């Protein structure tokens, strides 16, 4: 059995979204990673219990400059991944108006999950655990705390919204 996944990643320039995707897909970290300015397109292939899974990805860029451009990536979309950074709450809040154009413009079918960006950076944490797992299971959101940098979870999320589509 083969299995064909569509993901959006979407979120605030600078949480992380490239650093997420290209630690999943490459097994790389890049502390300079530039600023997205076109939305870059990602593959990768794993297995999971009875069947192999291939992702698709679209990593977007992140700037509100971008947003008009959004639903191009979005509106296909069987999973997106929304992303924020725990060291910074406007990122959070820019999260949560992600969540609400997806459950109003995107499919009524989409799977949505939140990571919660650049956990190692313990030290400078501004949004705390419990705050955002309780946004996430109000809204029926898949919810992790991620790191890019240690791998901390990358894995995990895109296995477990495999595993629930
Ligand atoms: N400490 C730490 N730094 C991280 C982590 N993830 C990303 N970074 C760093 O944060 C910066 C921004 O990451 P980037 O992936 O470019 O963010 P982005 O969301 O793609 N930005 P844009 O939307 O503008 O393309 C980079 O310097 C990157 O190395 C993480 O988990 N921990
Ligand atoms: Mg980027």
């Amino acid at each position: 059995s083969i299995c064909q996944f569509k993901l959006v990643l979407l979120g605030e320039s600078a949480v992380g979204k490239s650093s997420l995707v290209l630690r999943f897909v490459k097994g790389q970290f890049h502390e300079y990673q530039e600023s997205t300015i076109q939305a870059a397109f990602l593959t990768q292939t794993v297995c999971l219990d009875d069947t192999t899974v291939k992702f698709e990805i679209w990593d977007t860029a992140g700037q509100e400059r971008y947003h008009s451009l959004a639903p191009m990536y979005y509106r296909g979309a069987q999973a997106a991944i929304v992303v924020y950074d725990i060291t910074n709450t406007d990122t959070f809040a820019r999260a949560k108006n992600w969540v609400k154009e997806l459950q109003r413009q995107a499919s009524p079918n989409i799977v949505i999950a939140l990571a919660g960006n650049k956990a190692d950076l313990a030290s400078k944490r501004a949004v705390e655990f419990q705050e955002a797992q309780a946004y996430a299971d109000d809204n029926s959101l898949l919810f992790m705390e991620t790191s890019a940098k240690t791998a901390m979870n990358v894995n995990e999320i895109f296995m477990a919204i495999a595993k629930k589509l």
